[PDB]
């Protein structure tokens, strides 16, 4: 079973996420095996009934993935009451700071690597016809061999393709900021985004705007400048993550395609 009874659990880190959840880190008895460190989504007292139908909804999706850049469910806590999703631990954390905090250390090739693999999950990921909504270089984990692995499944929705939800606004598509139609060509949008933020080293995107600004300037037309040390075939993949129609936007299959050819024969 993945159902974990909550002895199994040593607990070295709790931290508030958002209003009415945490994210805990610690270790995880495993029979005959030595223990394993994990990181924990939870619940805290008091939530609805349709936090834990949501939120068990998110572990149960999570649990079908089985991909090298998406991160893997170690198991639930799910009895008396509990809920929490037990998922492995990322040495590294999140793609953003991350680079942040080692700023220039990598070499482009490195990078490219780093969004290839991003990009592997998301193609993975929107095969199986899930939106994931939220694709953020602070939603990339880093693995101790600097593998990416997409986490945060939480408004990640099924299609038909759209999908309307009933926003982290310089991360977001301007369809599904207007419209609230998500689809994975805005999951495209949000990749271009990421892509920017890497070869940034986790710079905020449109850093000398504010949230009004973001969104008149993009409907207008603008979009990010080059990051200093990006080669040309990089730019041009993340502009056209970035068309303004989402048709015209390359499916992660052909973003994976282009990585893998830069990959082979760097420019």
């Amino acid at each position: 079973t993945r159902e974990i009874e909550a002895s199994r659990i040593h607990i070295e880190k709790i931290i508030g996420s958002g209003d009415s959840g945490e994210v805990c880190y610690g270790r995880l008895r495993v029979p005959g095996q030595r223990d394993v460190p994990v990181a924990i989504k939870a619940l805290k007292a008091g939530y609805t009934e349709r936090q834990r139908r949501d939120f068990l909804s998110e572990a149960s999706i999570m649990g079908q993935f089985d991909h090298p850049n998406i991160i893997r469910l170690e198991g639930v806590v799910t009895r008396g009451r509990l809920a929490m999703i037990v998922t492995e631990y990322m040495e590294n954390g999140s793609l953003d700071t991350f680079l942040r905090t080692h700023d220039g250390q990598f070499t482009i090739m490195q990078l490219v690597g780093m969004l290839r693999g991003v990009g592997a999950g998301m193609r993975y990921l929107s095969d199986l016809g899930y939106v994931h909504r939220d694709l953020a270089a602070r939603n990339v984990l880093v693995d101790s061999n600097l593998v990416c692995k997409v986490s945060d499944f939480g408004l990640s929705r099924v299609l038909e393709a759209a999908y309307t939800t009933t926003i982290p606004i310089r991360w977001t598509a301007p369809e599904a900021i207007a419209f609230r139609t998500f689809s994975s060509a805005s999951d495209v949008w949000s990749f271009g985004v990421v892509m920017w933020e890497v070869l940034a080293y986790g710079e905020r995107p449109y850093w000398n705007m504010t949230n009004r600004d973001v969104i008149s300037s993009v409907e207008e037309g603008y979009r990010l400048p080059a990051p200093m040390g990006c080669p040309h075939a990089l730019h041009q993949l993340m502009l056209d993550c970035w068309h303004k129609d989402r048709a015209q936007r390359p499916r992660f299959s052909q973003i994976v395609s282009v990585l893998d050819a830069l990959i082979r024969s760097p420019e």
